[PDB]
């Protein structure tokens, strides 16, 4: 009762997946082994946040903890954390192709791309600012594709002279997603033009993307794949197991954007640290993972109320009290949790 599927397999630099899908990278500790390494599995691409890995099997892996938080960005994007998730996804996957999701406004950004091809990434997706710099910190990870998350075609098209006046290469893919005109349906057929100029890079779109269908109007408008978080974050496989008990009862009403100490806007469930802040009982911010540079250590936290490495950190860990609780606007549609295996199914049978 699954007809063949009619995607074709999606040539990524030197690496194919079998479905042009990409799992959207999702922290703290949202795509880690089990979910990167299921999809990968499943024949689409994999994706490991590589943001906050010293959370990961609370705290095991980091040298030093200051006030339960791992200290400083050496211990908050933890080396042998990310070693060891991407070495247990691929005891699910072998060598399925595996992306490392890397947002650009990090404190030592290269340091954990150099941490993510040395782990043994195959692609290092980057978002959260106009990352010019991928690949000097992929020198000896030629093969590592690059592929830089852009919401407007004026992006695309600085990106590729920057990178090509630079290193004389140009990104593997861009994925965009959007921020009327910041509609994707209208975003990704200019983007698709305007990589023309540039010999035709694939352009995966992303954001709001539900079912077959979404796929299917993307590919007919000129993307080459999809990214889609949202679904997958109602997967059991899902590497943090709020979510699952979580979601089945979500409302559209609870589902708002906020503010957020990176300076870009993020969705947010009301409920945990942000509901904390209603209610003047949230944690004190006290910056001690110093994660993004934008907050400059606590600055723009106090002014928006919480600490992102703080609380999507302790959703990890399971608190339902504090933490931070992440969702695309599609959140409320979740109605029941299911497999990643029976996903793929839905989302490529045909
Ligand atoms: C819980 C959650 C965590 C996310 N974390 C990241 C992240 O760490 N890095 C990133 O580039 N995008 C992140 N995103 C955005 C997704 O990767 C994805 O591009 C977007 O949500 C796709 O839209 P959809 O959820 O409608 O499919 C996150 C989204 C959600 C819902
Ligand atoms: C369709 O898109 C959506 O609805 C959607 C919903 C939620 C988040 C996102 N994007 S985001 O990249 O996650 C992001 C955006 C703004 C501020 N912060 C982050 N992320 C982040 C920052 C620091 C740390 Cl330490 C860890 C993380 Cl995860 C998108
Ligand atoms: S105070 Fe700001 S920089 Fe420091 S850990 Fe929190 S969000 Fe990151
Ligand atoms: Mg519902």
């Amino acid at each position: 009762g699954s007809m063949v599927s009619t995607l074709k397999p999606l040539k990524i630099g030197k690496h194919t997946i079998k479905f042009p899908i990409f799992q959207g990278g999702m922290g703290v500790g949202i795509s880690w082994d089990e979910l990167a390494g299921n999809v990968a599995k499943e024949g689409a691409l994999g994706v490991i946040s590589a943001v906050g890995t010293g959370y990961y099997k609370n705290m095991r892996f980091v040298e030093r903890i200051v006030a339960k938080k791992p200290f400083e960005a050496l211990n908050f994007y933890s080396k042998k954390a990310l070693n060891e998730i991407f070495a247990n996804a691929r005891k699910i996957c072998g060598n399925n192709p595996l992306g490392a999701n890397i947002l650009y406004a990090i404190n030592d950004y290269g340091r954990v791309l150099r941490d993510s091809c040395e782990a043994g990434a195959n692609i290092i997706i980057t978002g959260a600012g106009l990352p010019t710099n991928m690949p000097e910190f992929a020198k000896d990870f030629s093969d590592v594709a690059l592929i830089p998350i852009i919401s407007s075609a004026k992006a695309l098209k600085i990106l590729c002279k920057r990178w090509s006046d630079r290193y004389k290469r140009i990104p593997d893919a861009f994925i965009v997603e959007g921020p009327e005109e910041f509609r994707l349906e209208n975003l990704v057929p200019k983007v698709v033009e305007a990589s023309k100029e540039w010999g035709n890079i694939p352009i995966i779109a992303a954001g709001g993307i539900w079912d077959r269908k979404d796929i299917d109007t993307m590919l007919s408008l000129g993307a080459s794949g999809v990214q889609m978080a949202t679904r997958f974050l109602g997967t059991k496989e899902c590497d943090a197991k709020v979510y699952a008990d979580l979601l089945p009862t979500l409302k559209k009403e609870d589902i708002l954007l906020i503010k957020s100490p990176v300076g870009y806007p993020a969705r947010a469930i009301n409920t945990g640290v942000i509901k904390r802040i209603e209610e003047g009982n949230a944690p004190k911010i006290a910056c001690v993972s110093n994660c993004v540079a934008p907050c400059n250590r606590g600055e723009e936290a106090k002014k928006v109320g919480y600490c992102i490495a703080d609380g999507l950190g302790r959703s990890y860990l399971g608190n339902r009290e504090e933490g931070l609780y992440f969702t695309g606007a599609n959140g409320y549609r979740v109605d029941k949790i299911i497999s990643v295996h029976e996903l793929i199914k839905e989302l490529t049978e045909g």
